[PDB]
């Protein structure tokens, strides 16, 4: 028993770090097979940064401009090509840790754990979800950008993120692993606003029934809801709609547990409007949202 | 920027975590060099939990009835000593992942990784503190005993804990490396209440740090205290008293941000007097108190 915010072990992801340097500018990169990953913004100085032209730039850059460095011991790079916003650099080596892998592009409310690295050496991990703006809230200093987010399925990593920005209001924007920006984001220092920062329902009610699984049950009330009636007070509470594929997704919790998934949203709706008067839940005092439906039965079943 | 729950890159213990059964009981082992460390409670059926006489219990196994498993590779047990409330399995293999290491028993209020394992097969990592009552509030489920908690110092695992039990209120218990309980807890089935968890005090303050750091500074107020005076409202709400040895401990955060470690003490009785009113500190509507000042250093100044 007991419910922690848990990331995925990290050792398949430790072994793809590298250090990526162009010039003056250092930061993280992901080696699979004879394929190193990184932000594109690696062949911009601070200047650059500000209004810079990547394929102009890049025309200035040669494959031995690229310094990989894995461990002590340098890669020697046979090809760069840029993809959306990362660089993809050809290496003579395969990496001989490269995991079996995916990259995957996640959508708001999905959840992921993050390596943190810095000069291609792990730091710490921590998960973390897309929130609904596609901005995420991590743990970011200079030297972090690409460092990667995962989930792993058995022995299969899913790359979802690269770290490529921190906004001016210090949340993170990245890239899934062609390059791609989650949400609005661009990989230059100009005014970038987030969009609400809603709350993710789905995680909310999955953290709810994981309470109920670990013995806190105090905010279980005597009322049911409908979806419409629900999705009214979320709209007020800056909460995402509930759909009936959330409600499908949340079947098999609704099943372990015997609550009905409307009764759990009339419970929510309850805490909502009352608050939680200086109560807590698995140990918070707010409604956690990083928590999907798939974490919460992994976690309470104990999946490797 | 931003403030994370940050666990340790759990790579180096995965290339340590193996597979115990002792006849119809299998939980997790630690395979450092040549020997397997794993709880003692191996060897009991759940009749046995009850009142287990683990001496007598030992006498009826053999080096070839503990079964040891690294991935699906079986390894020869050539010899077994119970020290305190471990196992210790020679094997006839050094285990060829073993990292530089230490075993370290720390003290409360002290936080650390766990990579939470089922057949010895790592599910997940998270960070946790030893709580002032030597329990931990961990993630485990039947199958976890012997999962391990550690803190790495660039490339050496300090490993800290075992773990061994749930208590009936859900909370976990465990021991060093050694085999020794932290607290009064025993490796029996049988009442064992916890004392008061208390606030880690250094801890919270530390954190309160991390927030100024990271931008969130509506709490801090116009005042100052003593360690007298503070100390009078932490006997108050339940938080661990402040030394002067964790005054100095807060030496380098007071010197980063300015502000004198006994007016962050102010602002902190504030925050118990008053409660947070609805407003949130680095994403908290609680004070935090499983950062001690060395993680907050690290995450804010990004040690590899
Ligand atoms: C050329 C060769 O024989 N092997 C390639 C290799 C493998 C691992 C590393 S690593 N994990 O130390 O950075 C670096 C280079
Ligand atoms: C006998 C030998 O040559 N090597 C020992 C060994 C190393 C690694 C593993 S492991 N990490 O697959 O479980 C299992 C056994």
């Amino acid at each position: 028993s007991g419910f922690r915010k848990m990331a995925f072990p990290s050792g398949k992801v430790e072994g793809c770090m590298v250090q990526v340097t162009c010039g003056t500018t250092t930061l993280n990169g992901l080696w699979l097979d004879d394929v190193v990953y990184c932000p594109r913004h690696v062949i911009c100085t601070s200047e650059d940064m500000l209004n810079p032209n990547y394929e102009d730039l890049l025309i200035r850059k040669s494959n031995h401009n690229f310094l990989v460095q894995a461990g002590n011991v340098q890669l020697r790079v046979i090809g760069h090509s840029m993809q959306n916003c990362v660089l993809k650099l050809k290496v003579d080596t395969a990496n001989p840790k490269t995991p079996k892998y995916k990259f995957v592009r996640i959508q708001p409310g999905q959840t992921f754990s993050v390596l943190a690295c810095y000069n291609g050496s792990p730091s710490g991990v921590y998960q973390c979800a897309m929130r609904p703006n596609f901005t995420i809230k991590g743990s970011f200093l200079n030297g972090s950008c690409g460092s990667v987010g995962f989930n792993i399925d058995y022995d299969c990593v899913s790359f979802c993120y690269m770290h490529h920005m921190e906004l001016p209001t210090g949340v993170h924007a990245g890239t899934d692993l062609e390059g791609n920006f989650y949400g609005p984001f661009v990989d230059r220092q100009t005014a970038q606003a987030a969009g609400t920062d809603t709350t993710i329902t789905v995680n909310v009610l999955a953290w709810l029934y994981a309470a109920v699984i670990n013995g806190d049950r105090w905010f279980l009330n005597r009322f049911t809801t409908t979806l419409n009636d629900f999705n009214l007070v979320a709209m007020k509470y800056n909460y995402e709609p509930l759909t009936q594929d959330h409600v499908d997704i949340l079947g098999p919790l609704s099943a372990q547990t015997g609550i009905a998934v409307l009764d759990m949203c009339a419970s929510l709706k309850e805490l909502l409007q009352n608050g939680m008067n200086g109560r807590t839940i698995l140990g918070s005092a707010l409604l956690e949202d990083e928590f999907t439906p798939f974490d919460v039965v992994r976690q309470c079943s104990g999946v490797t």
